């Protein structure tokens, strides 16, 4: 629920290393943000 580079600002990581992040720790991530 936000822009690929609004996310990068908010996430402190990049685009390239959450893709290359387990996708545990991606969706964790995205939840987070949010409330888990």
């Amino acid at each position: 629920y936000l822009s690929e580079q609004d996310f990068v600002s908010v996430f402190g990581i990049t685009r390239g290393q959450f893709a290359a992040l387990p996708g545990w720790k991606q969706l964790q991530m995205k939840k987070e943000k949010g409330l888990f």
